[PDB]
């Protein structure tokens, strides 16, 4: 689908599910959960995960 | 010890070791893991962890 | 309009065309740079400038 | 002499008088002004500036 956020600070995981972010790098939220991580997919390395949600902002 | 930052951000953990915050949380910085996470103690809630860098701020 | 951001750090100005920022003073960003400065309107100054990126942070 | 603190945010400048900075840039901060600036020596690019204190972090 389309572009929803850019990441902007970087993270580096330690967990199975976390997603690996490059400033930014062009994401697409799929999922904002309660707890505030966010299920996304990282559309320059293409993979799917979990990040902290400030890590992010969208848009627009 | 003493304390040396303060959380910015709201960080719910998903995982065993990471440490919960509420903004404005008093923490005692361990260690700056070269990775980006912080092994810290929460002086409001008594407890260690782990947290992703940018949650935190220096207090000076 | 509406608010986009919140200040999270203070800043003052050192040139004419930056704006002065108070934390947690309510923000609308009018454009974001591709240098990392934020064009916006602080709605409780009721002033217009730029600013560092890093200072301010979405509201939702 | 040596290094005080370590760059956290990438800064663009937009003045002569700024700085540029790279995220983990090294830092030699000859001055911290009372209005929130820091007078500092990049390590890294041996270039002179200031830029705006919450962007870098003492290294201790």
């Amino acid at each position: 689908h389309e572009q929803t956020h850019r990441a902007i600070f970087r993270f580096v995981p330690r967990h199975e599910d976390e997603l690996e972010l490059e400033v930014d790098d062009p994401l697409l939220v799929e999922l904002q959960a309660e707890d505030y991580w966010y299920e996304a997919y990282n559309m320059r390395t293409g993979a799917r995960g979990v990040f902290p949600a400030y890590y992010a902002i969208e848009v627009t």
